């Protein structure tokens, strides 16, 4: 049922929809499939909430403690919470632990603290007034109002409190619509939003197919900012929609992050570094270094331990032991990397590790793949987001080539550097037109790191201080006296 | 003629436009019509010049000495600069020396301040790495790109140096586009740009009828943002536009600004304070204060004392002695205000001051109008924007009923409460829903003071230590060692 | 027992000193006797940890979290630190509830939320290297050190909160050294700390008398910054001592907060005003409002309820029921309470409420005593800070004279104005001296307010964001490539 | 003479004292030996001024442009004080012009920029009042008072801007003092500061032997904060006086910067790197690196090369051509540099280059002398600021051993890394206690970097934003309504 004023609700229509367990492919369950009559109660109820003094005046350590409270409620409740998610999502038991129930307790936590130290400016002005007169200005910072919050499927309960979290913080209420393809964990979010002092209305959990919930959502009057994560081109159409509603918009869309092996790193440390920056949520990440670029020196001996470490992956369940990856979280999604798999090899590339046979008999599973780009041929699966395990590694003479083929991509999120070398990782890091690039990591993101894409990956930036002034905004005054 | 790359260019076609003295209704002189040729040539120009290492790696006192030095060179070319505003755009001559080309200077030297100053953060981090890997952490603040400045034809040197100077502070180069009744300001600005230190390609300045020059650069793929101020529909189309192309758009549109007069405040120091909120550039400002509203006890003292006032304006040239207000800027806006005029006196409202007959023989001249809206009637001069000078004063009983009606409007730029109250006076602007609240003033801007609207009246803030965070970004670096 | 590396341990003399109870003044306990054997083992034991690398390189959720379950610790063992305030303190015991340990888990889990928020910046630089030569320059925020903490003895938990909370949240380690008057609370503190997970050797207790204990902590070349709050005098010792030390300081020390009571203000609130500003915590607080000044008009209306007031304040134990007021902490500062009381009768003021009497048998007890001064004699009670519950009550015509009064002090560290002036009230605050204004209202503290005053009342500010910059510093980093 | 209130003014004993030519050994003039008498009128005259409405309540852009124009003053100035620096200082005049002229011009323009930008913060507040009562509490930055400025011999017009630029920027009025081998380009300040619009008395110079005027100077009761540069013990004496008068004091005393160069090093650069890091400015630097630590493998190769650079530096006469160096201020600090020297001998060190003979035959020269450390004795001329071009460079096998030595010192200013390797570099960072560490350069300072020291080498920080707030603090404002 879904949530919307403090109450499980179910579609106004009776209508409902199927949600699955990716590694066997059944119905888990079911869970309502809202339209435009369920996004509009749970749009009204949290306009009526954040006009609710109740709410708007609620002393600052009081959403704090909301926050508090809550953060401790999923550390105590998460072992349910993990087995949920690695039930609808496919992902790894431990991880569902550590990265799902453990680094949401960990930004709610960071972002609670946030609440209490929200703070304007107090100016000087030269204006200049008639004399014996004497002013004084300040500008206060205040909430955007009521959060349209749109989540990806890949990691449902983080993705959920990355938004929630900042929102709440701020004084902000939200509408919340997970994917279709993973409800249940936001679910339980929102019930234990409650259980921590959430007043109804202030968060609303409304479900449904995308085309239409989703719609409903970000074309209402009353939403205020669309935070949006997802597929790059339906990212567009919410970017139109909402600067002819002269809404604020959030957009994280997609990725296609370089790695680069300079000639001085070594080959185990590279290969090791490689697979974990791909194969890192079954590669399931807007992040994911998924073109690999190592140095004309190195390039085999590094592709050769790759293709050893690649090989060793267990594909399984994520509830079984001895299991390192898990599935793709839908038969779409399956279906889609599948296809990239195999445009790949018509396209001419090597393949060393992977293919598209199915190491499992039931489920979405794909086998790690990686392709060999020796000659420079450019297969366009280098252009392509794929979101799911797929590495084209192909080589490099110098570091200005390499640079111009990290850039030769519409998209700009993240990138990597593999050196112990300051001049020219700094110089690299110069260079490129990524928005977070790491070096000798991936893939690392903390709740005080701000977090963007430039060109096609988006708008805006995500999480630590720049949270803080998405959700907010300021109104000034100047009073003379 | 215009700019485009360090050169003095005429459109493509050749085809030109006339530009008028709105005082004696004639040509004054002609301009560029350029068209997508020539936003083309300009735009990639910025874009040159934005990879320049000469200008993405100027020294940052630099990048402040070329603004410094521009605004040491208004102030030295201030007599030619004041005149050209008065002959194109109509306005007082004194005011086109103090506020056109002396607040310009003003706003150049105070963000040329932030020049020098623009910082990132330096983070903790809770990762985790393995033991013995340790991390840095930071963000970079860089430039948003090239940028498309938009300008409207009120204050044509000002409204202009509002953009370019925080966009060359962050190390943006733009293209700016002044409106066709006015560019002949912003020409001098360019060429003065240059004589400052300013490298060719930094600011060019295209010219033409908006409906095309407009759209060209707007929808060009290497603009970076979009800063509009203008039609708050247009801006609705800008906003479509920019959204889905994911570029970053400032939006300064409508308003219709509320001032409120409370029991305790005098009643001549209410009418002199009234009659500055909406008779100050003869009414054309976003955030004139076109809706009056006094309380019951002494509304007609106050509306007495105000039309005394209005009657007393002497409506003429911009370079005559003797005169205080001046005309429209075009003659499309002179009718639109004279329509605006003309419903209020058939919707039923008091005129008390003013009308719809010509003051002068030549001009785009409006009379000073002042309508009373006894009845508490919602007629419409109340819900539409007039940008002239016309008010409609009515009156009221609670001060709830005053806050309701104040946001009774689809915009919220500005207002203003009058008073000695200290409570109601926080608790008006407590309960506002405007962007930029005065107490005991009106139309009060400094460069240090962030100005924006809520609802209609736009998207972002403007000035101070928002125009940093509005025209730049941050990358992000986190370094493995 | 005293807290030194995890361990309770007595004095290495073995001698010991006795703890009271100011209702019932009989022993309440003993506590170590400490002595500069004592400080140095305790001020080694926490440079031993702050180089520990498992302090020094805590990841900064892990000290966010420690703080975050001892606000959870203080509040889940509340009755009990509750009780011994009271027992100790002689607080009431819902104020002991309330504001110790109510508002020290407030100021945690506020300060906590600190720990992974502390940040440098990242900067530009026209420097100017040879050409092909880049540079990347930041400050990173880190810690001050080994922390000597003096706490005084009016609100023993809290007090000891108000500088641990912000020193641990930076990284530093702190000594306290709780008032021999009142150290239990502070002990209990300890172990709470090390139960909520903080290492052994980060928060150590010293107890003794203060003449040897405090100089010991002062003087000691391992400690990094001292925090005192207490008597102006020993504030200027530790002050001369920590400047040849070349050591960071924290010093809060006396007041004499007028609060003044303009013209139009209602004599029924102002009188209850000025009660609350004074006999709140028997009028031991540092901000007191220990000077009233009414207008001319209104004067004798205010103080004539006033005493209706403070002649209705029933003093008692504070455990028991029906009492408002309890006793002083101890008996020195009783006795010093009545010697003030006394000179000021011999100055020839108006005791219209209180006096020298003993409202008790047993107990460091003093009634409630207003003194009106009328005819305005510089009766040298308007110079001697107090600490304990005793008003001098003077009159004033203009507003110009107030001001002067206020600031013919020779401490400026809070104050009060009452009015409903807007000009006035803001206009005043323009001309005080003092270091934190309340308008219609006094004596409120936040965790996000910073505190301090001007002149004799101390160096530097307290809370808020002013912690951050006084607990934490710099260092810059600038790398050439 | 001497400025004081706007007014040339001799010594009220009219006593007075010879100033030097370094180069050739005779008087250049005379200015005031002042006494107690006339630090005080000093001291009362900006006191006089600070409360002063026209300087208290001068707009933030009046003050920004006082500071503008005489950076614009200074450069138009320039070839005079320039020649005037290098006569009284003996520095080369090319780095008059450049460093002293012209790095004073770019400090001022920064600073500027600061005094518009001045903001406090506007709260949230869990107070918590009664219901019906609302709040709104803000703090207020605010000038810290009269500013005591007491400048080294070594940097005479820089050192000065340094303190007057970032004091008048926040709305401090300042008394400068000079060293007394060095008062001329600082009685030029005064006076040019003067022609750029600056009221009397907001800056005075008083002049005369540090003995006495500096003390009457910090013991004045209306001193607000004492700017020290200079000897570090003379700091002591400072920070004792201050600390028991509850002033704020900024100091920065010595240093004994390491330089430290890595196996992967290139030989040149390093000795070319050493070379500049403690023969610029005749080594009369504070963070002169006059350790050189150079590891044991390219040891020799590096001091070999070293040799060869310092022999080849020609002293002589700064207005000379052909010369690289020129004199020590004064023949006291040129026979304490030479016993130094003479002491490293004895201690048995090997002269590699340099000596005790003189260069020249008048005048303070010394030649740039560099000792050897093989063996690596504490000869302690490592322990000794020397404040001429003198150096020890000694070898080192292991990281962690380097590491030690360099923070084997008393004072922790600054410190270089040679190197390009990244985990080393940062890394060695981590681990130095050096308030700032340079990578592959050293002596670089700007206007936007922090700049203070560790243990005996100061306490607080100079430039940036830690300037604003060692210059400026806060007042606190809580109103209930």
């Amino acid at each position: 049922q879904m949530l919307i004023g403090g109450q499980w609700v179910s579609a106004q229509s009776g209508k409902t929809l199927n949600v699955y367990n990716p590694a066997t492919g059944d119905i888990l369950t079911e869970v309502p499939d809202g339209d435009v009559e369920d996004v509009n109660a749970a749009v009204e109820s949290a306009a009526a909430t954040l006009r609710s003094d109740t709410w708007r005046r609620m002393p600052p350590s009081a959403r704090e403690r909301i926050l508090l409270r809550l953060a401790d409620l999923l550390e105590v409740h998460g072992d349910e919470l993990a087995r949920l998610e690695t039930l609808n999502n496919g992902k790894l038991l431990i991880y569902s632990k550590l990265m799902e129930v453990g680094a949401s307790a960990q930004w709610l936590r960071y972002m609670a603290g946030w609440a209490t130290k929200l703070t304007g400016s107090t100016l000087d002005l030269s204006l200049p007034l008639p004399p014996e007169v004497r002013s004084r200005a300040s500008t206060q910072r205040v909430p955007v109002g009521v959060v349209a919050a749109i989540i990806p499927w890949n990691f449902p309960l983080l993705m959920a409190v990355w938004k929630i979290a900042p929102a709440l913080a701020c004084g902000n209420t939200v509408v919340l619509k997970p994917a279709e393809e993973t409800p249940l964990t936001a679910l339980r979010l929102a019930e234990l939003a409650m259980e921590a002092g959430l007043p109804a209305g202030a968060l609303n959990v409304v479900t449904g197919r995308g085309e239409t919930a989703g719609d409903a959502l970000v074309r209402h009057p009353k939403v205020a900012k669309v935070a949006f994560t997802g597929s790059t081109e339906v990212g567009r159409i919410i970017g139109s929609a909402c600067g002819r509603s002269l809404k604020a918009v959030s957009l994280e869309l997609g990725g296609k992050s370089p790695v680069i092996v300079l000639a001085d790193c070594d080959p185990q440390e590279a290969a090791e570094g490689a697979a974990a920056a791909i194969f890192f949520n079954h590669g399931q990440v807007c992040t994911a270094g998924s073109r690999l670029y190592v140095h004309e020196s190195i390039y085999e001996d590094v592709i050769q331990r790759l293709a050893v470490i690649g090989e060793s992956i267990v594909v399984g369940s994520g509830l079984e032991q001895g299991v390192h990856m898990g599935p793709m979280v839908s038969k779409k999604h399956h279906e889609n990397v599948l296809r990239h798999i195999r445009n790949g090899i018509e396209d001419g590339a090597d393949l060393i590790c992977g293919g598209t046979e199915a190491p499992c008999a039931q489920g979405f599973f794909v086998k790690p793949t990686i392709f060999a780009n020796r000659e420079k041929k450019d297969i366009r699966l280098l252009s392509q987001e794929v979101f799911g395990p797929v590495l084209v590694a192909t080589p490099f003479s110098d570091i200005a080539e390499v640079v111009n083929e990290a850039n030769r991509s519409v998209y700009g999120l993240g990138a990597s550097i593999w050196t112990n070398d300051l001049s020219a990782a700094l110089r690299i890091n110069d260079e490129l037109e990524a928005g977070t690039v790491w070096v000798n990591t991936h893939n690392m993101v903390d709740p005080n790191l701000p977090f963007g894409g430039f060109k096609d990956s988006g708008v805006g930036r995500e999480h630590g201080a720049a949270a803080i002034e998405h959700y907010t905004t300021t109104r000034s005054l100047v009073i003379a006296y």
